[PDB]
């Protein structure tokens, strides 16, 4: 199978007027290639997929494609969505658009069954003939992709090449793994990154990376190249930036620090969502003061 | 506050041939006109909203509006979504074409925060002049309507006057009319009808009632009259069918029952929605045979 | 089938340098009669039963049965264990020493299957002649008797003749009585006594009737009666005080406000329990305002 | 601090005509020692602590303390309660006895607060002056040693070195060893042996050691000598069996298997514990084939 694994930044979108900042949004992509990021994701959880429209959603997939011409650093591209027929035009914008691969979010809010999550796939993979990555994050879609369905994924449809796990659950990672060695589990829960790579996880899709790209790129680099001493120890300094990143909803803790380093020019959301309490505001801008935020 | 209470139907969505099946829906919205049902709610988690298109679920609102015309049963348009401003545009669209007020689903995936919440559903009811029930059911979204932003909520807004309960959590429901006992309580969730109403609740919006609308709605005005008795009675013989018609994620079990019945004609649903299991079609038919169903 | 109903109270088990206040234990068991309770439970999870020896559990026992005889007030004795020998052996001794029945709590920390509570409590009703009443209490022993089995219990064992249950789980308090409508459902959490007892419920085993009997009492018996607007309008009343005696574990909370209300002399645990923290020491004496509680 | 680290077996506890059949439990342990097991953990969860007596609890300390006396092969005498003057007299005998040190589960059923805890232990490491190794089961316990409090204890008494967790929460090991990287985490849930040690954990106290003990004292050396390639390969080829470990209560399928393999005589358990289901007991029986079984 063809593969996009390695250190990968779920991106923040920045907004200015209730506007995607076009130029703001190329700036942020350009910084992660600059800090040895391997492939970016555009618009999924983290970019606030659910408050863009269409339009804007294909806005931010172009700007990923264009900044990363004449580099190494894929675009994996976000196309999930709870409606099927949403998520295989989404799908196919991203192959015809020059995306290296697609992220696809389990549908939220209806539950699928686990037959309906393997005819969704299915479909959305028999759309384009780029790699998928399944994505499972079951406390924000309250449905699960079980183990067996995610390996009958993995070995009916060529493209579909691993998952993205943010469930809390090494047990799950070492189901999968155990079972279907050869996918690529992903880490998608940036305070386990560590535990996940030593397991035989492939690769990040991080929040905190958007802050400390450096950071999260040399903790999967020496993973990779089984250095786990040099890995567990950027894991272990990174715990506390990890977890108050998600003191409040994600992204509204990345987006509050983003701010407070001067990259971007607005605390800015879309409703419904907002700027932190003051409390965590305070909170967040403690923990920063630890760590070492590359510029531009 | 203007409001919209008593037995109520959360109605499935028909498709033929991949579209809504407009008669079908007609025909099904006089049924439960004709057997006692007080308002119905057009596109609710039970019509399929996430995978209609905003085109589709316009259609649905207008069709349940002019179908009701004429009689005292009340619509109750389902208008939630995840983006605030998409949230918005159904409101404004279900008070510009006559419904008598809008069901607003708290917002599912991007789990916004207690102050997030407010400020979407301000933003909601400021909009129109129509009453706003608010619908919490963290299951399906991965957030909760606090007990203390629905009172803020009900106390600032006057178009917001209660909420529908779909959380399994009778001390919640306690919690609600204990503090602020001027709000519509609505259960959301059908096998425990009786006892929200027997705690002051004063309506259901039902999945059964699709199937079985005269039981639902007897159910209903008797514990509406205080006949608790009577009102215990029904919900307890419901409670097999109540709880079957979840046996798969709703509504692949509603749907099935009606196809089975013959109330509609194709058993189709709209991915990632799908049949239910042989084995479950064959639980949901051994136990609809004990409830008398009327036709049309 | 013989039954103990009713208002009931679990009973705080004062110690004094150590021991148990056995003079104090009388006093409050007095004041628990006096004010309309219907009976006592002496050591379950809300007398410390986890830290008394063999020997203090029985003490406590006697004492309560002494204490109600001339009186209308039963001793559904505390005779629960994780071990079944255990269990049977404290069975035994409340039936020869005059108890009129016992409570006994699933097994705790051990997990048995359904299999194992079945012949758990088939083994402990199958050794006495008095009444059983089953308790469920997930939260504190990682088990949950699943209504099945509390309803072949029921139905096998002819001196088993209900559940005390501590779930907050109006659903199976529905699929309890709507399927087994002879049993004795008991509500074991107070804040949804009324909702318990308006399904069909018969009575209930409180915390808070050691602070506030006749006021438990009284709701009791309202609904009992039918009279739902009035055990509703008590229900709602108490709330506030119902959720802050579990601010921290039970007993804390409730022996905390017995100590500040003047009806024991000192607030003494046995370890690992211990005394509340200052800030909810004082939330406990807050919210004790509110009320007017009786003294001897 | 001094510690017990290393592979180590929650015994089964064998039963015969009801009676803790002494002479096979000193064989099951001579086994152990023979397969690299580096200490052996007298009535743990897995040995039925709840249903033996006191005097039997003891005995089987014995046992294992004389018969792993002049070999390599420590003692972790179990000596939890959930009464804390229960604790201290198991802790105190075991010091008495010989042991090398102890485990002591958090209190069950009576769900202390974070303070009780710490005051729990506390009492019990000053009693002693052998090793203690905390034990944090919270699914069997209802309640949870918080990492606060976990490194409170080892800062605070000398002889608390680390903590037994059970508790399938990868992101709970990395906050206790990135904030203490001196205590000695130790996995008490065999399918994450691997990830617990690679993560810096020091050991496991392991069901399925019982049965295959070469294989779980295999992973755990690899993964002490940084041989992570091969701990995760024994962790993958243990997941199967790992799993089915548990499709009862622990210790209902590891004894099972254990007289299915012919190294105990009955299938006997202390109620509430049982036999499996015929179902589970042909599963059980299944995954153990695929599996070398060393005898005596
Ligand atoms: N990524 C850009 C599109 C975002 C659209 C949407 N807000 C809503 C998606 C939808 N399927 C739309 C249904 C509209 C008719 N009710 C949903 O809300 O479920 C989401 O997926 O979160
Ligand atoms: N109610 C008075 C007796 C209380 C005894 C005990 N503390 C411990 C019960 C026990 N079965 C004792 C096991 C002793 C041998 N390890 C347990 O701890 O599980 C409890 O049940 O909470
Ligand atoms: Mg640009
Ligand atoms: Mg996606
Ligand atoms: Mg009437
Ligand atoms: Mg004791
Ligand atoms: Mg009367
Ligand atoms: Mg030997
Ligand atoms: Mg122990
Ligand atoms: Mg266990």
């Amino acid at each position: 199978k063809n593969i996009i694994i390695g250190a990968m930044t779920a991106l923040i979108t920045p907004f200015k007027n209730g506007k995607v900042d076009e130029q703001s949004y190329a700036r942020l992509i350009k910084r992660q290639i600059e800090n040895g990021i391997d492939a970016v994701v555009p618009v999924g959880t983290t970019g606030e997929s659910a408050t863009l429209t269409h339009e804007e959603h294909r806005t931010c997939i172009e700007i990923a494609v264009e900044t990363c011409k004449g580099t190494k650093v894929k675009v994996l591209a976000g196309a999930g969505s709870n409606a099927t027929h949403e998520a295989v035009g989404l799908a196919k914008f991203a192959k015809e658009h020059g995306a290296d691969g697609i992220l696809s979010v389990a549908p939220y809010y209806n539950k699928p069954t686990q037959q309906g999550l393997y005819e969704h796939y299915k479909a959305i993979a028999q759309s384009v003939d780029i790699p998928v990555l399944l994505y499972n994050v079951p406390g924000r879609t309250g449905c699960e992709i079980s183990t067996d369905t995610i390996i009958k994924l993995f070995r009916d449809c060529e493209n579909i090449y691993g998952v993205k796990e943010a469930s809390g659950n090494i047990d799950k990672c070492v189901d999968l793994l155990a079972h279907e060695p050869r996918m690529m589990l992903i880490s998608g829960e940036d305070a386990i990154n560590y535990p996940i790579l030593s397991n035989g996880g492939k690769g990040v899709i991080s929040v905190t990376s958007n802050l400390l790209p450096d950071m999260i790129s040399a903790l999967t680099h020496f993973a990779l190249d089984e250095n786990y001493k040099e890995a567990k120890k950027i894991n272990d300094e990174l715990y506390n930036i990890n977890k108050i990143l998600f003191c409040e909803s994600n992204p509204i803790p990345i987006k509050t620090a983003m701010y407070l380093a001067g990259l971007i020019e607005s605390l800015e959301f879309r409703l419904p969502l907002c700027s932190p309490s003051k409390e965590n505001f305070a909170k967040i801008e403690e923990v920063m003061k630890k760590y070492k935020i590359k510029g531009f």
